């Protein structure tokens, strides 16, 4: 495993990402929260907004604009579910 977090996209225990995902003090938490199983799911929605809203991966712009769906999501409105599944890995 690489870190050590409860993953808050499912409720249990998993490997955090040890990492500052985006230039702030938010990907602080955002590591501290997210899980390496969660993560695919973080990439899921990125596109859905970047397409949905058109904005520019190129820039950080595109990045900046998708942490307000992050933060208000658990860290804000709050929203946590039990579900999803444990599948094998590589590398």
């Amino acid at each position: 495993m690489a870190r050590m977090i409860h993953c808050a996209k499912l409720g249990k225990e998993a490997e955090g990402l040890d990492f500052p995902p985006l230039p702030g003090e938010l990907g602080k938490r955002l590591y501290e929260s997210v899980s390496k199983q969660a993560w695919q799911d973080w990439l899921k929605q990125q596109t859905m907004l970047i397409n949905e809203n058109r904005l520019n991966m190129a820039d950080p712009r595109a990045r900046q604009y998708l942490m307000k769906q992050t933060e208000k999501y658990f860290f804000g409105e709050g929203a946590d579910q039990a579900s999803g599944y444990v599948p094998p890995a590589q590398g």
